[PDB]
């Protein structure tokens, strides 16, 4: 498309994390545990739950196709220590990062989950 990108709203966050995630096949983790991410960049908001495992393996593989920061790791805690916010907030660091560094939101994970003007939640807001 074709459009003078004036607005630039971009903020990436992830609102919401909690335990309703699909469970798969044997994988390092199988977190049935799940973080709902949302991106807004050009003014789209874009809120996708995604399982520890799917940051995990995206973030594992740009890492070595472009720049990335620090990965996130395949032991993880089970969680009762701190909140959840330590968990939102690494990969919440991780993905915004390599979103301020060069591609933004990954076009992998666009491909990934068909994200192109991907819908958002209303209850994912404070009060907005």
């Amino acid at each position: 498309g074709h459009h003078h990108h004036h607005h630039l709203e971009l903020e990436v966050h992830i609102p919401s994390v909690g335990p309703e995630a699909e469970g798969p096949r044997q994988s390092p983790e199988k977190s049935h545990m799940v973080f709902r991410v949302e991106v807004l960049c050009s003014g789209r908001r874009h809120t996708v739950p995604r399982r520890y495992s799917e940051f995990h393996a995206l973030h594992k593989r740009i890492k070595k196709l472009y720049k990335v920061p620090d990965f996130p790791s395949k032991r993880l805690p089970n969680w009762r220590t701190r909140g959840l916010e330590q968990r939102r907030q690494g990969l919440e660091a991780y993905i915004q990062g390599i979103l301020y560094l060069n591609q933004e939101v990954p076009k992998e994970l666009l491909e990934f989950l068909r994200l192109r003007h991907f819908p958002t939640d209303p209850k994912a807001s404070n009060w907005g």
